[PDB]
This record gives C-alpha cells, sequence and structure tokens, in this order.
C-alpha cells in the first residue's frame, strides 16, 4: 500500500485494518469509504485513489484491448451439454447467473454440480493467454445456504460418478446457513474475508436468493425497503464477481430485481429438465434439454 500515492506506513496500518489491502478495492472505493477510516484525510483518500486507479490502468481503452478485458473471463461447464452450450460455453464468471424455477426443478442440484464441477479442473474453459493456471488454483467455493437443502451426501455421490473425489469438494467449498436476509447478505460481504485469507474463492452460490425478502416483506406495503435491500446485495454479488473474477450463481422460486443472466428451469418428464435461457447480455434467448440422475446433471 505504501506504493499508492499519499500513504505512508501509518496510514497502511488503518488501511490493512479496515479490510482495504489490494489496490483495486482502494481504486474502486469512494472518499466516504476511506475517510469514515479515521486519520484518513478526503486530501489524502482521493489521492490514494487516484493513485490507486493508475496502478491498475483504470482508464479508458480501445482497440483490441477491449477483447482482453473480455478474456479474463472464464467459464464453468454444467456437465450439461446443451446447457453450455446455450450459456456459450458454460457459467460466466464476473457475472451473476441466476436460475429461476418451479418447486423441484433442480435448482439446488445445479448449485451443487456446480461446486463438485469446480473440483474439475477440466470444467474450467478459459483463455490461457489472458487467465494463467495459477489464478484458477486450488479453487473453492463458497454456498450460502437459506433453504437448509445443502447436502454434503449429495456431493460425494455427484463428485463419485465425475471421478472427482467426494471429500476434496468438501474440503474446498465453504457452506454457510443462512436464516435471514440479514445474514445471507453479511455472509455475501465476508467473502471478501475468505480471499484475504488465502483463499481462491472462484464460486459462489446463493440458494435461495429471494426465499428470505419475500419471507421478511411479505407486507406488500414496505416493498420499496425489500427491493432498495435486494438491490444492494445484487451490487455487492456483482462486484465480488468482478474484482475476483468468480462465477456466482443464485436461485430464485418461482411458479423484480438485477441477474446477468436468467434462467427459468421446469420438470420435464421423469429425468428431463427444461432450462430456459430467457436474458443476457449478449446472447439469445434459447432453451437447453438436460436431465437429473443419481450423477448429478448429465447429457
Ligand atoms: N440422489 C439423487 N438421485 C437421483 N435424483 C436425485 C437425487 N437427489 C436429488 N434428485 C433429484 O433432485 C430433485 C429435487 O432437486 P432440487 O434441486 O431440490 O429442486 P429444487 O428446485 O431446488 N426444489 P425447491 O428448492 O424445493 O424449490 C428430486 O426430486 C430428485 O428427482
Ligand atoms: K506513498
Ligand atoms: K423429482
Ligand atoms: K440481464
Ligand atoms: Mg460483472
Ligand atoms: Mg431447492
Amino acid at each position: 500500500l505504501t506504493d499508492l500515492p499519499g500513504v505512508g506506513p501509518s496510514t497502511a496500518e488503518k488501511l490493512v485494518e479496515a479490510g482495504y489491502i489490494d489496490f483495486m478495492k482502494i481504486a474502486t472505493a469512494t472518499v466516504g469509504e476511506l475517510t469514515d477510516i479515521e486519520g484518513i484525510s478526503e486530501k489524502a483518500a482521493a489521492k490514494m485513489i487516484m493513485g490507486a486507479r493508475d496502478l491498475c490502468d483504470l482508464g479508458f481503452k480501445s482497440g483490441i484491448d477491449l477483447l482482453k478485458q473480455r478474456s479474463t473471463v472464464w467459464k464453468l461447464s454444467t456437465s450439461s451439454s446443451e446447457l453450455d452450450s446455450v450459456l456459450g460455453g458454460g457459467l460466466e464468471s464476473q457475472s451473476v447467473t441466476e436460475f429461476a424455477g418451479v418447486f423441484g426443478s433442480g435448482k439446488t442440484q445445479i448449485m451443487h454440480q456446480s461446486c463438485v464441477n469446480l473440483q474439475n479442473p477440466e470444467f474450467l474453459f478459459y483463455d490461457e493467454e489472458a487467465v494463467s493456471k495459477g489464478e484458477v488454483a486450488q479453487p473453492k467455493a463458497v454456498y450460502i445456504d437459506t433453504e437448509g437443502t445443502f447436502r454434503p451426501e449429495r456431493i460425494m455421490q455427484m463428485a463419485e460418478h465425475a471421478g472427482i473425489d467426494g471429500q476434496t469438494v468438501l474440503d474446498n467449498t465453504f457452506v454457510a446457513r443462512a436464516y435471514n436476509s440479514d445474514m445471507q447478505m453479511l455472509f455475501a460481504e465476508k467473502i471478501e474475508d475468505l480471499i484475504q485469507e488465502g483463499n481462491n474463492i472462484k464460486l459462489v452460490v446463493i440458494d435461495s436468493l429471494t426465499s428470505t425478502f419475500r419471507n421478511e416483506y411479505t407486507g406488500r406495503g414496505k416493498l420499496a425497503e425489500r427491493q432498495q435491500k435486494l438491490g444492494r446485495h445484487m451490487a455487492t454479488l456483482n462486484k465480488l464477481a468482478d474484482l475476483f473474477n468468480c462465477v456466482v450463481l443464485v436461485t430464485n422460486q418461482v411458479s423484480g430485481h438485477a441477474a446477468t443472466f436468467r434462467f427459468f428451469v421446469r420438470k420435464g418428464k421423469g429425468d428431463k429438465r427444461v432450462a430456459k435461457l430467457y436474458d443476457s447480455p449478449h446472447l439469445p434467448d434459447a432453451e437447453a434439454i438436460f436431465r437429473i440422475t443419481e450423477k448429478g446433471i448429465q447429457d
């Protein structure tokens, strides 16, 4: 941090204690966040912010450079061929992908399957020129379970049928049981801590994304607070995905809020499942057929 203009050793101490360790967090911070540090004037606060942006080259970019920012995005396979296709490759890092679906459509399964697939290096697709091996080395997942449906047995089973060691998935997946929107939100904000603690968090799951909010703001009279709170939560999730280049997945029970990718899943005949991609920034709407068996998502 002393590389940053207007940052002495004393200021560095305060900054690291206030949670500002890397340059990006400072570069993307507001003078408010920093001034509230105490002992930090807005003069020095704005100076280090300007500095951090430069050290990270956060200015205008054109020509080929526009292609290079987009190449930092890696994708996670869903184990379903048709799904990965409709996804333009697989689940994207630096974005929030939502799987909305009717009761029992498989929302949770997809979340579990994803934590498992994260441990199979062959399932992470990326441009080895823009994303080094080290950046996706020892990947870990964070699972914020709002429903109480996280099943370690299901992780083991999905893993075994894939050849991956189940226990290895469990060792590299953090699970946080949230009982309300406050915990759900706080757990999300605390993911930054797991990273500064050395954990290469590359997958974040929120199952469910909307359960707590609906249950707490039922009275449609204070639906304003709800949208604001959830929106603040989505902002946190997106920033988290961008800065730490990881894939964020969320589920939503449906029979408005932000989400960069939106799927609606429904049950087909028996094993069959139909996921409809109905919103994304660069892809056409489309359907994907697959199934859920003892092996997880397949076909
Ligand atoms: N071990 C398994 N073997 C085969 N199928 C399984 C297994 N475990 C779960 N399933 C399938 O997964 C379905 C339920 O998946 P689930 O992910 O819980 O749907 P959901 O959308 O999350 N339901 P809900 O959260 O209540 O709205 C079951 O009813 C089973 O068909
Ligand atoms: K300095
Ligand atoms: K079923
Ligand atoms: K969108
Ligand atoms: Mg993004
Ligand atoms: Mg579920």
